[PDB]
Formats: C-alpha cells, structure tokens, sequence
C-alpha cells in the first residue's frame, strides 16, 4: 500500500483571472479549493486555495499515461500496485488584479509553479505578465507553463499561441520552460502535466538543521457553534514551513503577535503558545517539514485565531531571536513598466513620503518612504513585520488608478 506522508513540495498555480487555475487543481487532485461562501457565491478564488495528491508511476506501462494520482495501474492493464513517488500539494492563487497581493503572499510558500494560460484568450494578459514577473522576482523558477482550455481551439490556434509564449519567454530566465497543453475542465492530456511536474518541479533539498520558520496564511476556530466551553478546542494556525521543522509539544511564538490597544495607543506583542497538534489535510503527524500546508493546533483562545486574524504572521520556536520592525531598509530595484496594468505605463522613481505596499513573506503592509537613494529606500510601516533572516525578498507595489500594482522588488536589510 501507499504510505501516508505529508506533501514534500508546494506547487503554485497562477495566471490571469478565469484562465482555469482552480479547475486545473481539481483535474489533478479531485478537489475544489474554494471553501469560503463568498468565493462559491461570486465564482472566484479569493483566499489562497489548497489541495493535495499522491503521485505514483506504473513501472511496466508507457509514459506519460503510466503516471497516476492514485494507487492503481488498471488503466494500463496491470493489477500491480504503482510505485509511490511522492505527495505534492498546490497553492492555488487568485487571478483577479485587485487580489495581486494575495498572489504575492502565496508566492512565498511556493517551491515551484504552474502558470496557467488560457488558449482561447489573447496572450499575454495583464496578470499572466504580473504573475510571471512576480515568480521570477521571488525566485520561484521551477516553472511549467500550461496552455489550458485547448479543447475549445484548433491545434493550429494552440500552436500560434505556443509560438507567442516562446517569443515572450525568450531572453528571460524562463526561455526553456516547458509548455504543456491541457483541458482542465474535460480532463485532457493531464498525464503529460503530471509527467512534466515530475520532470521539472523536483522536491528541493531541505536543510532541516536550520531554525524552524513558518509563514502564516490562515488561522481559525474549529469549534462548532454552541460548543460547551469546557470542550472548546484551542485556536488553529495554518501556513507553510519554509525552513527547519516543527514538532508536537514545542514551545512556539507568533510574530509580530497580537495588536494591543492602550488608550488609543497601539503596539504588538508576541503570542507565546505550545503546539498541541500537527495536521496536513486529513492526516495527523508528530512533526511538520517544508512542503504542504500545515495546521498547527495550539492552546490559544480560539477568539485569537478566528477568521484568519493572524494572516501574515510568522511562527518560530519561543527562544528564537527575530527582529520585529516598524521601519525597514530595502535594497531595491524597479521594473521599467507596470506589467500588471491594462495600458502600458512607465514606473516612476520612488518619491519621498510616498505610500507603498510591501510584501514580505506572507505579510502585506503599507508604509511611508522616509528616505530615497539609488539602490536603497527606508520605509516607516503602519504595522510591524517579522524579519527572520537577512536578505529576505520583498515585493514593492504602488497604488495606480486606485489599484495596487507591482512596480519592483528588493532585499530587506537588517
Ligand atoms: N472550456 C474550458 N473552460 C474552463 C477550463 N478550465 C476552467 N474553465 C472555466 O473557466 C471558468 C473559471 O474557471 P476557474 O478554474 O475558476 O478559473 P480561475 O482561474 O481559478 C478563476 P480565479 O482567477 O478568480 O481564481 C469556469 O467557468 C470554468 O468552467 C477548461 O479547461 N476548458
Ligand atoms: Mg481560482
Ligand atoms: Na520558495
């Protein structure tokens, strides 16, 4: 039988609005990632979506069909069990331009990515570009480009767009990135995509001796309403471990922590707690490593974790030394153009006292520029940010025409 293990790798799913990211994840995993009522109602991804699957291979059968997502080789005429390869998981990002920040958050959790390009829409759409560039900037470079919805266009049209994609990636880090055509909705050529995932998105090496750091994207109260107080379960915090590993019963802290109000005056203080449980999907474990989205059960009052209250926090061991900063210095570079805009726009240089949006790990924070130089800016933040290492990538956004747009990136210097 196949072992029950945590996912060992995170694959982002990005691309322009309605190009079929969520349906693609469903075609691969059998799971629809949209869990929130507002998402199902409006017909869009809003929060980061998540889904897991095992990946195996039928060793006597021919590829790519030999690749499977369940322990069966019957589809190639074998009664033998397929060889288990690994468990993988998907970080399903929203495509809407207004939700770019959320994509950025998700990108901090990705080991690799699939860029979904609809074959029946003109390439390259604004968020195709913005997500692509974001991936490059952040360093998520194990990329597969998927042409989705090919079953509604002729082979000729698909090939025309394929040529466009090669032209686009030529001269960039993605020049030799593979392009794989599928229909997510009708489940066509999915096997080729699985094969591509095995070939192009290897599980990266993990140095488990590093200090444990988890980036937080979820937090919730798992109690049913009208639950008896003496049966109230502790708050749960969800996210991905980007380095090291966590274990049940470890003393941990959430940084920057909780918002404290003292007569209108606002500060943040670390939340200290203890790991009471560890879960990936429907399975419980004793330890949690990079790869997958983990649910950390704690002894926290559920009111503290309710409704993603802790989104953008990090979790570390209680004794870790981590700067929590209300001002940061960033060694930066700007893009030439606002790639996410419908109409072409040049990026203006950073101006003093300008308000910018900074993406750091899973966090998104507004700040005011207090110093501008050619290679460096300094920023006074509205809320503090936890900086767990030197030279963490940040992505810089500017409000253009009422919309926050990515305009550059940098390294947080401590
Ligand atoms: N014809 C066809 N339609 C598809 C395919 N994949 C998705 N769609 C359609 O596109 C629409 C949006 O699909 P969805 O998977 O939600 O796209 P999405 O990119 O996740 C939307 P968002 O950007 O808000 O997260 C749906 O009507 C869906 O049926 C496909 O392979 N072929
Ligand atoms: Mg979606
Ligand atoms: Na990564």
């Amino acid at each position: 039988a196949w072992p029950k293990v945590q996912p060992e790798v995170n694959i982002g799913v990005v691309g322009h609005v309605d190009h079929g990211k969520t349906t693609l994840v469903q075609a691969i995993t059998g799971i629809w990632t949209s869990k929130h009522s507002e998402e199902l109602k409006r017909g869009m991804t809003i929060k980061l979506g998540y889904a897991e699957t095992n990946i195996g291979v039928c060793e006597s059968c021919k590829k790519p069909e030999a690749y499977v997502t369940e322990p069966s080789c019957k589809s190639c005429g074998s009664d033998d069990e397929p060889k288990f390869l690994r468990r993988i998981s998907f970080i399903d990002a929203p495509g809407h331009e207004v939700l770019m920040a959320t994509m950025l958050s998700g990108a901090a959790l990705m080991d690799g990515a699939i860029l979904v390009v609809a074959a029946n829409e003109p390439f390259p759409q604004p968020q195709t570009r913005e997500h692509f560039v974001a991936l490059g900037i952040i360093g998520v470079k194990n990329l597969i480009i998927v042409q989705n919805k090919v079953a509604v266009v002729s082979k000729e049209e698909a090939l025309s767009q394929y040529r466009q994609i090669k032209q686009f990636t030529k001269g960039t880090w993605a020049e030799n990135v593979p392009i794989i055509p599928v229909s997510a909705l009708h489940k066509i050529n999915i096997d080729s995509l699985i094969e591509g995932i095995e070939e192009y998105i290897k599980t990266p090496y993990r140095d488990l001796s590093q200090k444990p750091v988890m980036l937080v994207i979820r937090s919730f109260d798992v109690n049913k309403p009208g639950t008896q107080f003496n049966e109230l379960k502790g708050g749960v915090i969800g996210g991905s471990i980007i380095q090291g590993l966590f274990k049940v019963d470890q003393e941990i802290k959430v940084l920057p922590g909780l918002r404290v109000e003292k007569q209108g005056k606002v500060s943040y203080e670390p939340i200290f707690t203890k790991i009471s449980s560890i879960r990936f999907g429907d399975e419980e474990f004793k330890e949690a490593k990079p790869g997958g989205l983990v649910a950390i059960g704690t002894y926290l009052d559920p009111s503290l974790t309710k409704a993603d209250n802790l989104l953008g926090s990090i979790i570390t061991l209680a004794d870790a030394e981590v700067p929590v900063l209300w001002n940061i210095r960033i060694k930066y570079n700007l893009l030439e153009r606002v790639v996410g805009a419908k109409e072409m726009l040049k990026v203006d240089p950073i101006r003093a006292k300008e308000t910018l949006m900074l993406s750091v790990g899973s966090s998104t924070t507004l700040g005011i520029v207090t110093s501008v130089k050619k290679d460096e800016i300094e920023v006074e933040l509205r809320r503090p940010v936890a900086v767990w290492s030197n030279n963490i990538r940040t992505v810089i956004s500017r409000q253009i025409a009422g919309r926050w747009r990515m305009i550059g990136w940098g390294l947080v210097e401590i």
